[PDB]
């Protein structure tokens, strides 16, 4: 069910759409390493992984990453790993970048 609705997690951003998501996370309060997740805009229970990173070539950029829902219940990006829920994953993340541009630091500012 969802009731996995924890929006106690800062870096649940349930309603946003992608071009807020970039906004928000590309304003100066924020630094790369930021990130947020949000929910899909029209499926319920869908979401993404929105970090914002900074390349050599362009200046800041925000890069996404699907989050998939197994059916049995649990998350991930890569299939190599799964996590019982979203807040495991980011703190894994945050952990070690393990696939993604750069691991996961602050929450994106409210």
């Amino acid at each position: 069910a969802k009731v996995n609705t924890l929006e106690t997690e800062e870096w649940f951003f349930k309603d946003i759409t992608r071009k807020d998501a970039e906004r928000q996370l590309l304003a100066p309060g924020n630094s790369a390493g930021a990130f947020l997740i949000r929910e899909s805009e029209t499926l319920k229970g869908s979401f993404s992984l929105s970090v914002r990173d900074y390349d050599p070539m362009h200046g800041d950029v925000i890069k996404h990453y699907k989050i998939r829902s197994l059916d049995n219940g649990g998350y991930y990006i890569s299939p190599r790993i799964t996590f019982p829920c979203i807040s495991d994953m980011i703190k894994h993340y945050q952990k070690q970048s393990d696939g993604l541009c750069r691991r996961l630091e602050k929450a994106c500012i409210s």
